[PDB]
C-alpha cells in the first residue's frame, strides 16, 4: 500500500536524487529535533541554523498546520527554542485526535514574494497520472481540484514540455515559464522511475533566486522495495499521528515480523465485553460490522485477525496474550467471547485450534471468575472434530462454550452472544468442458489440486497441459488422474509450450512477486492466449497498471493480483479455491447451478458458497478479482459478460468501500442495461468526499432497483427470497441431482492432520536431524562447544549416549592417537596400497583395507579383552589362570612381542600407563592384569602387555570405573563389539594416509613377480 | 487395512522392472520360471533375460556363455586376485 513518507527524509531524498537545468539550493539543510536529542549535538554540526531566518514545522503527518496554528514561523535560533517549549513532547490537539507531538522538522526561511508561491501536485490513478499545477499556493488553496491546471500523463509515457507551454502555463507567469516547466521535468523523472504515488509541494517557492521547496508532500508505494531498497537506504515510513501503544498490543506485531503469518491486533475499548477472536482477512470487517449494527459500538472490546497459514505457537501467542489483557480488570456486565471463521483452504482446523485449547488451560481460573460465555463457528478441512474437541473443554473448565457448525450463517453468534436470537476482441465464454490451461510455476499440489476437480464433474479430457519452469529439463511429470498414473510434461520456454500444444488458451503464473513482471509481458505477445490471471501478492501499482494497456487492444481478461481464483463448477476450476476436496462435496460445486457472483478477496467467495449452495441450486460462474488496491477488471466487465451469458438467470454482486465502482453498476441498471435481477451489498459502514464511503454506496444503489440486504445476517434471506421469487415463474427449472465419482484424496496430506495410522520401523535413538538445530544424544550441536569437549567428547555422544566427563573424553582420544597406522607391511594396510596402485580413488581403497579387521588380524583387541573380563568377574588366582591355559594350548592374546620386551619397553605401552595411573579411581581390571604379567615375564623374556593387550583392558577399566555406567551397559557394548569400534575408527586414519602417499608419489600398477609362486598343479584331470 | 479397499493413495519409489516375485510363479522379464526350462536356454538364456529384457535366440546364448567361460581366472599374479588371497588368509 501507499505509505506516507515522514516529510524530513523525503525532504533528504528530493535534493539528493532530482536533477534539473535550474539550480536547486539548499543541500542537505535539513535538521530534526525530538524529546530524546540534546541541543548541543545539533547546534555544532549544523552550522547553517545560525545564520539566517529558521522555520519549524511538525514532521508528524498533520495536514493543513498553518491553518492549525501549530507550526513554528518566520523566527530565529532562540526563537523556535522557546517556540519549542509547550509543544515538544506535551499533550495537544488537531482535529479529533489528542496525543503527544515528539517530532519536528527545522529548515532556514528563505524570503519570497506572493508571485513566487506555486502549487504543484501529482497523484497515481488506475487510467494514469495527472500533473495537478496552480501559480500561487501555500495554504491558501483551498478547494483546489476544481482551479488548477490538469494535463492527464499515461502509464509507460514521457512528458513533453510542449504540451507544458500549451496547456500547464497557459495561465503562468510567461518569464517564470522556463524555471517552471524545466524544474517539471525534473520532477517528472523523479516521480516515474522511483514509483511515487501521491505526490504535492506547498508552498513552492520560485523565486529569482531559483527553485525553492518550504514543505512537501509525498506518498510512495511500498511493494516495489525489492527493487527499491539500495535507492533507498534504510528508507522509514511512520505511523500517522495519534495515541501511544500499549505494551503487549504492540508485542504482536514483532511476532508478526517473524514469519508469513500476518497476525493484527487493534483495540477500540480497553474493557469491553464482546471479545473477538477471528479468523480470516475479511471476516473480521464483517463482524464488526455486526456489532456496531446491533448497538456494541461502546463494549466492543478489540478488532484483529490472525492470517498467512497460522502456526500453533503464533496462535498459542495471539490467544493467551489477549486472554492475559481480558483478566485485569473485572465487569458486572461480564464479558463475551468471540471465535469465528471462515472456509479456510489448506490449513487445519484443530492444530490451529491446538494453541487456543492450551492458552485457555493456562489461565482457566480467572476466566470462570469474568462469567465469561464462548461461541465458536469455523470451518474448512475437517472442522468437525475442531468442534467436538472445542464443545468439550468448555464443560472441563466448567464453562458453557455453544458451538456452532457451517450449517448455520457466519454472523449468528454474534446474534446469539448478546441474545438477539435463542440458541439452537475478447471471447464471451471463458471456460467450458473443453478448456485446457497451462500453469507457470513448481506448484504440484495445486496441479495435483486442480486435476481433481476434473474427475468430479466427469470432464472426459483433463485440463492441465503443461508445467512452464525454466529452471529444470524437459520431463514428465506424475500425477494422479483417479487410480491411474498420468505424466503431463514439464517445458523449459514458452515457445515449446505453444509448438507440439496450441490449443491451450488459459495461462496462469503461480510465480512470486520478484518475477511476476517479465512472465506476463512476453507472454501476451503470444496472442492464442485468451485469459491470464495473476495470483501473485506484493506487485508494484506501476507494474499493476503496465499489464493493462497490453490486454486492452489485444482482448484478454486480467483476474490479476491478489486473487485466490475463479470457478466455473462442472467445467473448470482455477487455484486453490475450495481448498481440499471436502468443501466440494459440502456445497456441491461439481455441477452447475444458475447463480453469479464476484467478490475482491477469498474468504467471503467461500462463505457465499456456503449460503448460496444451500438456498439454489448451486453456483454457475463465480470468480473473486483481488484484493489489491488496482484491481485487475472491475465489476463491470464480468457482469455485462453475465448478462451475455444465457445459463445465469441471475446476478449476485458483492461491493466494498472505496473506489467508485459500484455507481456504474448503479448507473448500468439505469442506463437499462442491466436487466437480468441484480443482488448487491457493500460491506462495512463501520463509521464510528463521500463518494467513498459505504453509507452512499449503501443508499445510491438501493433506490436504483437493487434487492439490497441491511444486515450480513439476513444475506442469507436476500438470496433466499429473490430465488423464491425466480422460481415462481418458472424460468428456474429445478436441476435433478446426480451422485458424483468418488475419489481417493492423497497420504501426506492425509497424514497430515491425522486421520490413519502408520507402525514404524527404524528405530535410530541417535542424532535428531530435523527442527532447526541438530540435537545429539542428548544436546544440541552449539551447546558441545561451549562445554568445548574434544571429539572424544562427541564420542561418547553418538557411541554411548551418556555425556562422559572430560578426563576420560581425553583418554579416548588418547586412545586411538596410538593405535594409528603401523606400518605398510601388515595385511590390513597391505591391501589398500594395492587398490592405491591401481587408481580406483580414495573411498573404494578405503574400503577394501576394512575388509581385514576380523579374527586373524587386529581383532586381537576383542579377545584380549573377552579372555580378562571372563575371568576376573567369574575369575580365579593368577596363578591358576596360566596354569589353566598352558594345559589346552590357546595362548593369551594380548600379549607377544618380538623386539622389545623386558629391560627395554616399547615406549608407548608405558605412555598409557601413567595416564591410566593418574586420573582413574577403581581399577581392578587393570591390576589385574599387571599381576598376569608378572608371573609371565619371569615365565620368558618376551610377553609383555602389547599395546593391543593394554587397550583391551583400558577400555574396559574406562567403562566401570567411570559414573553412568553401572554394570549392563558396559559388558553389553563389549559384547556388541563397540571396542572394534575403537579400531577400524583408528586404523581408518592411517589407511587414507598410506592411500595419499601411495598417490602422490604416482606410482604404477604391481603385478607380484612369478618367482614366489610354485604351482601345485595335479597330474592330469 | 484402509489402503487394502482403497481410499487413500500413494506415491511409489522403486521402479524395478525386473522379476515380479508375489504371485504363485517368479516371472521374469518375458516368462515364467517353468517356461525357460521347456524351451531348455543356458544361464546365457537367463543372462539376456535379466540383463537385456528380450528374448535372445539360443545361437547366441551360447556365445555369451562360451563369453564368460573364456573370461575366468588368470592366474593368482594380477593384482585383481592378489587382493582376495590375502584376504583369504587373514581368514574371514
Amino acid at each position: 500500500s501507499a505509505k506516507a513518507i515522514s516529510e524530513q527524509t523525503g525532504k533528504e531524498l528530493l535534493y539528493k536524487f532530482i536533477c534539473t537545468t535550474s539550480a536547486i539550493q539548499n543541500r542537505f539543510k535539513y535538521a530534526r529535533v525530538t524529546p530524546d536529542t540534546d541541543w548541543a549535538r545539533l547546534l555544532q554540526d549544523h552550522p547553517w541554523l545560525l545564520s539566517q531566518n529558521l522555520v519549524v514545522k511538525p514532521d508528524q503527518l498533520i495536514k493543513r498546520r498553518g491553518k492549525l496554528g501549530l507550526v513554528g514561523v518566520n523566527l530565529t535560533l532562540d526563537g523556535v527554542k522557546s517556540w519549542l517549549k509547550p509543544r515538544l513532547g506535551q499533550e495537544a490537539t488537531v482535529g479529533k485526535a489528542t496525543g503527544f507531538l515528539k517530532n519536528f522538522l527545522i529548515e532556514p526561511f528563505v524570503p519570497h514574494s506572493q508571485a513566487e508561491e506555486f502549487y504543484v501536485c501529482i497523484y497515481a490513478t488506475r487510467e494514469g497520472d495527472y500533473v495537478l499545477f496552480h501559480h500561487e499556493g501555500g495554504v491558501d488553496v483551498g478547494d483546489v481540484d476544481a482551479k488548477a491546471q490538469k494535463l492527464l500523463v499515461g502509464v509507460d509515457e514521457k512528458l513533453n514540455p510542449e504540451d507544458i507551454k500549451k496547456h500547464l502555463l497557459v495561465h503562468a507567469p510567461e518569464d517564470k515559464k522556463e524555471i517552471l516547466a524545466s524544474f517539471i521535468s525534473g520532477l517528472f523523472n523523479f516521480y516515474e522511475d522511483l514509483y511515487f504515488t501521491y505526490l504535492e509541494i506547498n508552498p513552492l517557492v520560485v523565486t529569482k533566486d531559483g527553485v525553492y521547496v518550504l514543505d512537501l508532500a509525498a506518498k510512495v508505494d511500498a511493494t516495489a522495495d525489492y527493487i527499491c531498497k539500495v535507492k533507498w537506504g534504510d528508507i522509514e515510513f511512520p505511523p500517522p499521528f495519534g495515541r501511544e501503544a500499549y505494551p503487549e498490543e504492540a508485542y504482536i506485531a514483532d511476532l508478526d515480523a517473524k514469519s508469513g503469518a500476518s497476525l493484527k491486533l487493534t483495540l477500540l475499548n480497553p474493557k469491553g465485553r464482546i471479545w473477538t477472536m477471528v479468523a480470516g482477512g475479511g471476516a473480521s470487517v464483517v463482524y464488526s460490522d455486526t456489532i456496531c449494527d446491533l448497538g456494541g459500538v461502546n463494549e466492543l472490546a478489540n478488532y484483529g485477525e490472525y492470517s498467512g497459514a497460522p502456526s500453533e505457537q503464533q496462535t498459542y501467542d495471539y490467544a493467551k496474550t489477549i486472554l492475559s489483557l481480558m483478566t485485569r480488570e473485572k465487569h458486572p456486565d461480564g464479558k463475551i467471547l468471540i471465535i469465528g471463521g471462515s472456509i479456510a483452504n489448506f490449513t487445519n482446523v484443530a492444530a490451529t485450534f491446538k494453541g487456543i485449547v492450551r492458552a485457555i488451560r493456562d489461565y482457566q481460573g480467572p476466566l470462570k471468575e469474568h462469567e465469561v460465555t464462548i461461541f465458536v463457528r469455523r470451518g474448512g478441512p475437517n472442522y468437525q472434530e475442531g468442534l467436538r474437541v472445542m464443545g468439550e473443554v468448555g464443560k472441563t473448565t466448567g464453562i458453557p462454550i455453544h458451538v456452532f457448525g457451517t450449517e448455520t450463517h457466519m454472523t449468528a453468534i454474534v446474534g446469539m452472544a448478546l441474545g438477539h436470537r435463542p440458541i439452537p476482441g475478447k471471447s464471451t465464454t471463458l471456460f467450458s468442458r473443453h478448456t485446457k490451461a497451462i500453469v507457470w510455476g513448481m506448484q504440484t499440489r495445486a496441479v495435483q489440486g486442480m486435476l481433481d476437480f476434473d474427475y468430479v464433474c466427469s470432464r472426459d479430457e483433463p485440463s492441465v497441459a503443461a508445467m512452464v519452469y525454466p529452471f529444470t529439463g524437459d520431463h514428465k511429470q506424475k500425477f494422479y488422474w483417479g487410480h491411474k498414473e498420468i505424466l503431463i510434461p514439464v517445458f523449459k520456454n514458452m515457445a515449446d509450450a505453444m509448438r507440439k500444444h496450441p490449443e491451450v488458451d488459459v495461462l496462469i503464473n503461480f510465480a512470486s512477486l520478484r518475477s511476476a513482471y517479465d512472465s506476463t509481458m512476453e507472454t501476451m505477445n503470444y496472442a492464442q492466449i485468451r485469459t491470464i490471471a495473476i495470483i501473485a501478492e506484493g506487485i508494484p501499482e506501476a507494474l499493476t497498471r503496465k499489464l493493462i494497456k497490453k490486454a486492452d487492444q489485444k482482448g484478454v481478461t486480467i483476474i490479476g493480483p491478489a486473487t485466490v481464483g475463479g470457478i466455473k463448477p462442472g467445467c473448470f476450476k482455477i487455484g486453490n479455491t475450495g481448498g481440499m476436496l471436502d468443501n466440494i462435496l459440502a456445497s456441491k460445486l461439481y455441477r452447475p447451478g444458475s447463480v453469479a457472483y464476484v467478490s475482491r478477496s477469498g474468504g467471503m467467495s467461500n462463505e457465499l458458497n456456503n449460503i448460496i449452495s444451500r438456498t439454489t441450486d448451486g453456483v454457475y460462474e463465480g470468480v473473486a478479482i483481488g484484493g489489491d488496491r488496482y484491481p485487475g477488471s472491475t465489476f463491470m466487465d464480468h457482469v455485462l459478460r453475465y448478462q451475455d451469458t444465457p445459463g445465469v438467470k441471475m446476478i449476485v454482486v458483492l461491493g466494498e468501500i472505496g473506489g467508485t465502482e459500484e455507481y456504474k453498476i448503479c448507473r448500468g441498471i439505469k442506463e437499462g442495461r442491466l436487466t437480468k435481477p441484480i443482488v448487491c451489498w457493500c460491506i462495512g459502514t463501520c463509521a464510528t468526499q463521500a463518494s467513498e464511503t459505504a453509507v452512499a454506496k449503501n443508499q445510491a444503489l438501493k433506490e436504483a432497483g437493487v434487492f439490497v440486504p441491511r444486515s450480513f445476517d439476513e444475506l442469507g434471506e436476500i438470496i433466499q427470497s429473490v430465488y423464491e421469487d425466480l422460481v415462481a415463474n418458472g424460468v428456474i427449472v429445478p436441476a435433478q441431482e446426480v451422485p458424483p465419482p468418488t475419489v481417493p484424496m492423497d497420504y501426506s496430506w492425509a497424514r497430515e492432520l491425522g486421520l490413519i495410522r502408520k507402525p514404524a520401523s527404524f528405530m535410530t535413538s541417535i542424532c535428531d536431524e530435523r527442527g532447526q538445530e541438530l540435537i545429539y544424544a542428548g544436546m544440541p550441536i552449539t551447546e558441545v562447544f561451549k562445554e568445548e569437549m574434544g571429539i572424544g567428547g562427541v564420542l561418547g555422544l553418538l557411541w554411548f549416549q551418556k555425556r562422559l566427563p572430560k578426563y576420560s573424553c581425553q583418554f579416548i582420544e588418547m586412545c586411538l592417537m596410538v593405535t594409528a597406522d603401523h606400518g605398510p607391511a601388515v595385511s590390513g594396510a597391505h591391501n589398500t596400497i594395492i587398490c592405491a596402485r591401481a587408481g580406483k580413488d580414495l573411498v573404494s581403497s578405503l574400503t577394501s583395507g576394512l575388509l581385514t579387521i576380523g579374527d586373524r588380524f587386529g581383532g586381537a583387541l576383542d579377545a584380549a579383552a573377552k579372555m580378562f573380563s571372563k575371568a576376573f568377574d567369574s575369575g580365579i588366582i593368577p596363578m591358576e589362570f596360566v596354569n589353566k591355559m598352558k594345559k589346552e594350548g590357546k595362548l593369551i592374546m594380548g600379549i607377544g612381542h618380538r623386539v622389545k620386551s623386558i629391560n627395554n619397553p616399547d615406549m608407548r605401552v608405558q605412555i598409557l600407563k601413567d595416564y591410566v595411573r593418574q586420573h582413574f579411581p577403581a581399577t581392578p581390571l587393570l591390576d589385574y592384569a599387571l599381576e598376569v604379567e608378572k608371573i609371565t615375564t619371569s615365565k620368558k623374556p618376551n610377553l609383555i602387555l602389547n599395546v593391543d593387550g593394554l587397550i583391551g583392558v583400558a577400555f574396559v577399566d574406562m567403562l566401570r570405573n567411570c559414573g553412568s555406567f553401572t554394570r549392563e551397559e558396559a559388558d553389553e557394548y563389549i559384547d556388541i563389539g563397540a571396542l572394534n569400534g575403537i579400531f577400524v575408527l583408528g586404523r581408518s586414519m592411517g589407511f587414507i594416509g598410506h592411500y595419499l602417499d601411495q598417490k602422490r608419489l604416482k606410482q604404477g600398477l604391481y603385478r607380484h613377480p612369478w618367482d614366489d609362486i610354485s604351482y601345485v598343479l595335479p597330474e592330469h584331470m
